RNA sequence: AGUCUUGGAGGUAGAGCACUGAUUGGACUAGGGGCCCCUACCGGGUUACCGAAUUCAGUCAAACUCCGAAUGCCAAUGACU
C-alpha cells in the first residue's frame, strides 16, 4: 500500500551518511509531507534511520 | 548517489591459551648438590635443599593467534526513490 513520510526534525546537526538519504526520498526541508509505497526498499531507508522521520501508515 | 537483495576480500573489539612469550599453584621427577653415613669424589642412603622435563587446574598480550562479530570498502544483480 501506500504511506506518508514526514519530518519532525532537521537534517542540520546529523552525519553525512543520513543526511544524503534524507535527499533520495524527495525530503528536503522539514515538515515536507512525502508519500511512497510500502516496499522494503523504502523500509530499509526508514529502518536505518526512524528518528528524523515520524512515520504514517495508510 | 542512497536503500534492499545475494556474493565476497580483510584478521581488530571481543574471546581463546592450540603456536609465541610471560606467569600462578599442586602432584610428580630425571638430575644436582647438601646432613653427611659407610669412605679410592668411589660404595648409597637421606630430606619438603633445589629441581629440568612431566601432566592437573590457573591466569595474561600493541609487535600471541587454532577463532572471530558489528560496521566500513570494492562489487554483481535487479527493484524503488
Amino acid at each position: 500500500a501506500k504511506l506518508e513520510i514526514t519530518l519532525k526534525r532537521s537534517v542540520i546537526g546529523r552525519p553525512e551518511d543520513q543526511r544524503v538519504t534524507v535527499r533520495t526520498l524527495g525530503l528536503k526541508k522539514t515538515n515536507q509531507t512525502v508519500v511512497h509505497e510500502d516496499n522494503a526498499a523504502i523500509r530499509g531507508m526508514i529502518n536505518k534511520v526512524s528518528h528524523l522521520v515520524s512515520v504514517k501508515e495508510q
